[PDB]
């Protein structure tokens, strides 16, 4: 359970893979509203991206550790390519959880509007996922 050591750099790969996967799936749900021409607000999309990053941060240390772990266990190379894919895999495993949290976003804002976008929110939204804190909260 705790015999694997992962570098910050290796953690970054896992964080990016996970957040990239979740953001990609997210953008697909967002299209649902766009296709309807019933625009979800930028503040709403921001809240969704935040769900993705906070879920990744929740158990970040374990996600990175066990991603590197499984690779070693399966005798596979441990690098940016394989760690990024493990991150994406973790994102996949967590899709159900994520969808339930998006549900909370909807009722939390009492609609599809979402808060107004501020500079701070845009900065957070563009921040490299690989630079978010990585520790089990």
């Amino acid at each position: 359970f705790d015999d694997v050591v992962v570098s910050r750099q290796e953690q970054s790969y896992v964080q990016r893979g996970m957040v990239n996967f979740l953001d990609e799936e997210m953008h697909k749900l967002v299209k649902r509203f766009r296709d309807m021409r019933w625009n979800l607000g930028p503040g709403f999309v921001f809240l969704l991206k935040k769900v993705n990053r906070e879920r990744m941060m929740r158990y970040c240390m374990d996600y990175a550790r066990y991603s590197k772990k499984i690779l070693q266990l399966k005798h596979l190379p441990v690098n940016k390519k394989t760690l990024t894919k493990m991150g994406r895999f973790v994102g996949y495993r967590n899709y159900g959880v994520i969808r339930e949290l998006y549900a909370d976003v909807f009722r939390d804002v009492q609609g599809f509007r979402g808060p107004k976008m501020t500079a701070a929110m845009r900065k957070y939204s563009s921040k490299d996922p690989g630079t978010f804190p990585c520790k089990n909260e």
